[PDB]
């Protein structure tokens, strides 16, 4: 009775939290958890992948989003059960997430209710060949949705790291004319870059730059000032996640919160 | 061809680095790596156990400081090596590690030559029935073999988090008349938690206290003030770990070397 958890060796804090989750519905169903990384080399992926099937693992956890096909293909064949998390990875499996439209368009609304109209996306905002680009398709539906045209509506970044945000406002962007008053940041980390950026430059959050990012983890809770986030319950999904198995396609969906703290300005005050 | 590394289910982001070290030298040798995590829970850890000689690994790194002796010496029972890593864990096995008298003394020894002498160490500094208290002691010694005294000498702390270096100079001591000028965080998330309580009270560091952290990760360079930190070689203690089993067939301590990396966080006081 033993399960796998498929982790990218690049990721943010919150596979710790979704690992917490699935290793509490773990142990009280009688399984034993096996965590494996993945790095983007194909004969190391498939290395990774012999070690599952020869763990005789019943059931794999996906958190990536880059995950190739012939691994999901490969494991169903197998007659073990695959399961994605936080992402839909395939057709042919089931998703446990937080609803990514829902997550963004919470975000949009209280900016604009909050008096903003020209709003950047930082953080992972590119295009691929493979990978949906969801926050930015979802950012930029959201935005034309509450009537706010291209002019409004900036992007900026490949990732969701600290430099990502801190490069933003610095390489990306005129730090003393920026053309935005808002940025939703794609990950936590991406945020604190942000106000790392703009305080080192002698600028404060929210007077200079308002943020609200997307996760809602421990570090959220560390800047100054505390940072508005959208917070997901990576327990959780990882916790519906196992009994999903356990019960055992569909996406399930596990609702987010806005919470309000301290880096939004009210434009109309 | 497989070995397995055991992971407390409450870490620090140290063990993330240590994997990462472990993984390049597993990947370049034909070994793959299993993760596991470990709880406070007998039972649960005898499941875990059964994990590891059942999937056959020839090898278990651990991470804790908190492993039954007996699933060492079940494992060693099967042939399978047992390495641990930042902690000496039982003189039946080796161990890599940053030496921990050393990097406490270098961290002592700098904030006495900038000119502090009433020094706390916040974190882990707890004595126990079953687990050397030994930052605490170190912090005790180093101070001690400075000629410092006793009155000279602050703890507060249970655990390496955020909330205890952020409680330590709230509700722990009277923030308004701290009794000392430089804490030593017994890792980074305590260095972030006194950074905070000052700001939120009024003060900054470090001109109302200094602070050096030990391990030296990601949180120090983006605190602000920056913190100066001893930073700990994680990567090369996995790699080596692995490198230790690769090599052998007794047991041997091998120490990685550290460094105490001076950023914004410290105050010269002469
Ligand atoms: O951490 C930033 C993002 O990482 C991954 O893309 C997750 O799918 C997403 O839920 C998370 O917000
Ligand atoms: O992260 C704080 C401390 O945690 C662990 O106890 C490690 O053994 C030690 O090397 C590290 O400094």
């Amino acid at each position: 009775r033993v399960v796998g958890v498929v982790v990218p060796l690049i990721h943010t804090n919150f596979a710790d939290e979704i690992i917490k989750g699935l290793y509490e519905t773990t142990i009280s169903s009688g399984y034993e958890l096996l965590i494996t990384y993945l790095d983007e080399d194909e004969d190391h992926q498939y290395q990774v992948f012999q070690t599952l099937l020869s763990r005789q693992v019943g059931a794999v956890f996906m958190l990536s989003l880059d995950i190739p096909s012939w691994m999901i293909d490969k494991l169903l064949e197998e007659q073990i059960s695959v399961i994605s998390l936080t992402a839909l990875l395939s057709e042919q499996i089931s998703a446990v997430t937080s609803n990514e439209f829902e997550m963004m368009n919470s975000i949009v609304d209280y900016l604009i209710d909050m008096g903003h109209k020209n709003i950047a996306l930082v953080g992972d905002t590119k295009l691929t060949t493979n990978i949906s680009s969801t926050r930015r398709t979802n950012f930029i539906k959201s935005m034309t949705d509450h009537n706010l045209a291209y002019e409004n509506i900036f992007l900026y970044g490949n990732d969701h790291s600290y430099e990502t945000g801190y490069t933003s406002v610095t390489t990306g962007y005129d730090i003393n004319q920026l053309p935005f008053t808002a940025a939703i940041a794609t990950a936590d980390m991406v945020g604190q870059g942000l106000i790392n950026a703009m305080s080192d430059h002698g600028k404060t959050v929210p007077e200079d730059l308002s943020i609200v990012t997307i996760d809602g983890l421990q570090q959220t809770e560390i800047a100054r000032p505390k940072l508005t986030t959208v917070k997901q319950d990576f327990p959780e999904i990882g916790r519906i996640a196992m009994q999903l198995f356990l019960d055992s396609p569909q996406i399930i969906y596990i609702p987010t919160e806005l919470i309000q703290r301290d880096s939004v300005l009210n434009l109309n005050s």
